[PDB]
């Protein structure tokens, strides 16, 4: 009710559906030109925006101090229009909680509200090589392009989507200092 509200709120005002080389993806955006996106998602110098091609100024795919990837990219963009600014709902640490919900805005899962409950910290998440830090796991059935997808329990956005399987989703968390100060 309250984090559902939350969550649709956060929607409207802050998640758009972008297009790269790997195909469409949801994408918050966090404040000014900025906005993020998972580093598999690939961004070239442009990227789609609701129809519209909208030039990529920077792209910095996140890394922990030891060079592992975290799995997020921030993006600058070529635009006028500014995004509310969502920092302040950005946790400054790793965050977990009882009630979960998963944001997907693609043109298959449009503006789709998933509560998956309990979103847990699992660090460090070693497949493969390709090991990952500060990820985050729920009970969710995983496909494709729910890559992007945002989690918020009330009042925070605290993850983002991507990776998963059968039955898990895995985010990599957000901390505020991933952003500029405020």
């Amino acid at each position: 009710g309250p984090g559902f509200d939350y969550a649709v709120a956060m929607a409207k005002r802050n998640i758009v559906t972008a297009t790269t080389s790997k195909g469409e993806f949801t994408m918050l955006g966090v404040h000014d030109n900025v906005a993020i996106l998972p580093t598999h998602a690939s961004p070239g110098e442009s990227i789609v925006i609701d129809g519209k091609e909208v030039e990529i100024l920077d792209a910095k795919a996140l890394e922990d101090q030891a060079g592992t990837n975290l799995e997020i990219t921030i993006i600058t963009l070529k635009r006028n229009e500014k995004f509310r600014d969502i920092r302040p709902h950005i946790p400054t640490q790793i965050t977990e909680t009882n009630d979960g919900v998963l944001i997907v805005n693609t043109s298959k899962y449009p503006n789709m509200y998933v509560p998956v409950g309990a979103v847990t910290e699992q660090g460090y998440l070693n497949l493969g090589g390709r090991q990952t830090a500060r990820t985050l796991m729920y009970n969710f059935p995983t496909r494709a392009g729910q890559c992007g997808g945002v989690i918020t329990c009330t009042g925070k956005v605290i993850g983002m989507h991507v990776g998963g399987n059968g039955s898990h989703g895995f985010a990599a968390a957000l901390k505020r200092s991933y952003f500029t100060q405020s």
